[PDB]
């Protein structure tokens, strides 16, 4: 089971197809499209504006992980990062260094990230610095996420953030400098998960940073879209920012969350 909600659905990126309805191991939401991972095979739905739904033959089996950006799709297979769709910003051109050894991947709106041997490798758009990986994130990194103009990482329990900082979304609070488990980037806010509590900093004009009480403890997972966020707590999804709420279908029994730019997804 899969539940998708949120946003206008102008492209059907939130209309989950049947083959993607169960036995799905992972979902990834891009701006115009969705990706799912099912028994090693990558499935997609939405508008193939840029080639992001033209699946490379290598992605039809043995894929370990997926990510999705505005124009592109990413897949991690046997340590190799595979990328397809739009390359307007170099986000689809995989560095040689990222063709083996890689443990994780993430997608920013117009950038791609890989965590390989404790080191963040980044390509794609750098007009806000989001591809310029700070020295501290070149070893010991255990989690990463891309935002629209930002990217985040966890190293030695502490958050690292680079790219745009107009609203202070890249200024790590002291509370997030240890004990951190995971991170997420919105367009103008950031989240960290530390000891079951969600920490949120940056823009709060749309309440992005106004963490609901229920999310200040017991939280097992987080995710951020552009202007909203998600937290998973004992099988229940909590959502906030830009008037985003979470439907009754996701109030229990939820095993994973995933936040696309607009649409949220929960696997049940």
């Amino acid at each position: 089971s899969v539940v998708a909600w949120g946003g206008n659905n102008d492209w059907g990126e939130a209309t989950v197809p049947a083959e993607a309805q169960s036995g799905v191991d992972a979902i990834a939401g891009g701006y115009f499209h969705g990706l799912a991972l099912k028994g090693g095979k990558v499935l997609g739905w939405g508008a193939n504006l840029n080639g992001q739904l033209t699946m490379p033959a290598a992605t039809q089996s043995g894929v370990d992980a997926i990510a999705a950006g505005n124009y592109h799709s990413l897949a991690l297979k046997d340590g190799e990062v595979i990328a397809w769709g739009g390359n307007e910003d170099g986000q689809t051109t995989v560095p040689a260094e990222a063709r083996s050894g890689v443990d994780a991947i993430a997608a920013g709106a117009w950038a791609s990230y890989a965590l390989k041997d404790g080191k963040v490798i980044a390509w794609g758009d750098d007009s806000d610095g989001q591809t310029t990986v700070p020295a501290e994130a070149q070893s010991g990194v255990t989690a990463l996420d891309g935002g629209v103009y930002t990217a985040l990482a966890v190293k030695n329990g502490g958050v690292i953030a680079w790219g745009d900082n107009y609203f202070g979304q890249t200024t790590v609070p002291a509370e997030a400098q240890s004990g951190v488990d995971d991170v997420a980037g919105g367009i103008f806010h950031s989240l960290a998960l530390k000891d079951g509590k969600v920490i949120a900093w940056g823009d709060n004009r749309y309440k992005q940073t106004t963490v609901p009480t229920e999310a200040l403890s017991g939280v097992s997972a987080i995710a951020s879209g552009e202007w909203y966020s998600l937290a998973l707590k004992n099988g229940k999804v909590i959502a906030w920012g830009s008037s985003r709420t979470a439907p009754s279908s996701v109030q229990s029994g939820v095993s994973s969350i995933e936040a696309g730019p607009n649409a949220a997804y929960a696997l049940k």
